[PDB]
């Protein structure tokens, strides 16, 4: 069975407990902490690619009101997040089972950009979530893996410094 698992959940859990909030910009602004998946379960000479997108949790704006994170009241549809492809794409099962796979290169941007970057709308939560493509292969598969543990508000800037703190006492 094809098991997936988040490396250091104990730091994100620590981000998660206070609001996480990733940092947007035009050009695109990495994150962190940086989600790190342990993969096992593979078939080590089998062909994968590995996709990461964000799926907005909820279909609301939110705004940092008296110290603390509240939805408006005016939900719209929020389309979903194009994809990111891990650049070590594509591999064997071997490449993935060996390390943490690390998505310490993708940028979040709030602005429709060259490409690469992944652009989110501000002040809207989002949950990170991956696709594990075989390729290359007759039949084709994709398995996907949701990890609540990451999710965050994309801004512009920090606004509880909380997260300014964490963010700096552990990069
Ligand atoms: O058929 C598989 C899909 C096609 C695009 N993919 C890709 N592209 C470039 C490098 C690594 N992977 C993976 C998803």
């Amino acid at each position: 069975e094809l098991r997936v698992g988040l490396e250091e959940s104990e730091l994100w859990l620590r981000f998660k407990e206070l609001t996480n909030e990733m940092i947007v910009t035009k050009n695109g602004r990495r994150m962190f902490p940086v989600l790190k998946v342990n993969v096992s379960g593979l078939d080590p000479n089998a062909m994968y690619s590995f996709l990461l997108d964000f799926v907005a949790a909820d279909n609301h704006r939110w705004k940092y009101v008296n110290g603390e994170w509240v939805p408006g009241g005016k939900p719209e549809p929020q389309a979903p997040s194009c994809v990111y492809i891990h650049p070590d794409s594509p591999n064997f099962g071997a490449h993935w089972m060996k390390a943490p796979v690390s998505f310490s290169k993708v940028k979040l941007t709030n602005k429709l950009n060259g490409g690469g970057q992944i652009m989110l709308n501000s002040l809207h939560k989002y949950e990170p979530r991956i696709h594990i493509v075989r390729v290359g292969g007759p039949q084709r598969m994709i398995t996907s893996h949701c990890f609540p543990e990451t999710q965050f508000i994309a801004v512009t800037a920090y606004q509880n410094e909380e997260i300014t703190a964490l963010k700096i006492k552990y990069n």
